[PDB]
């Protein structure tokens, strides 16, 4: 709930939300009306091997509940994956940080993490002075 998500997603582009679309058939995997509740969230975000607590699950929901339904849609998870992003460069953050690099190895499967290995690098130093 910042400016610097709002920011970002706005810059994201049909060709961004695109890759976003399909995650999300498989993030609503089980539900009734292929949303995104803290049941399965807990699930989603678990699977890539993490043990969060309960409370995060329904955090995370809350900042970008909007509509107060209880439920994350593909409008509102477009904000959540945004904050992702600018999770792990933040470093040191409690022992569970989701990534949307990451979580997506989790969703188009094992082969994404040989097909691209970005996150391993981790470096970004203009070096001024
Ligand atoms: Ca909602």
């Amino acid at each position: 709930g910042d400016d610097i998500y709002k920011a970002a997603v706005e810059q994201l582009t049909e060709e961004q939300k695109n890759e976003f679309k399909a995650a999300f058939d498989i993030f609503v995997l089980g539900a009734e009306d292929g949303c995104i509740s803290t049941k399965e969230l807990g699930k989603v975000m678990r699977m890539l091997g993490q043990n969060p607590t309960p409370e995060e699950l329904q955090e995370m929901i809350d900042e970008v509940d909007e509509d107060g339904s209880g439920t994350v849609d593909f409008d509102e998870f477009l904000v959540m994956m945004v904050r992702c992003m600018k999770d792990d460069s933040k470093g040191a953050g409690a022992g569970v940080r989701i990534s949307a690099d990451a979580m997506m190895q989790a969703l188009l499967g094992a082969r994404a993490k040989e097909s691209l290995d970005l996150r391993a690098h981790l470096k970004q130093v203009k070096k001024e002075d």
